[PDB]
């Protein structure tokens, strides 16, 4: 399970590095990307891994705000 | 090492998460500081890692891009 989204998001990043590695994409282009992959694995891990102890009262405001 | 750099970042969480279980942390203020968290999570895993294979004319563009 999680190992199969680590390998998704491994198997995004050496994209991005080897495209920068080929000269197609600017070094500053690459760490944005990186940025991005990096902010949607933070997202889904408090989506599936954090929400677990959220109080159910909270559970509404938590996905807005994890999201959003 | 990154075993005890995650130890460390999961002592942190676990703070925040028991303020909030406790009830002395609002659901937002968690949210808001597990964010600060993976934050410096992801910028610290570029500058440890990735920064690794970044070609060395571009090194000084990268720590910048990655700290600021």
């Amino acid at each position: 399970a999680r190992h199969l989204l680590t390998e998704q998001e491994r198997a995004t990043m050496m994209y991005y590095l080897a495209q920068y590695r080929g000269g197609t994409i600017s070094v500053e282009a690459m760490v944005m990307a990186l940025f991005e992959l990096l902010n949607t694995h933070a997202k889904f891990s408090l989506l599936s891994e954090v929400r677990s102890i959220i109080s159910p009262q909270d559970l509404d405001r938590f996905d807005h705000l994890v999201l959003r």
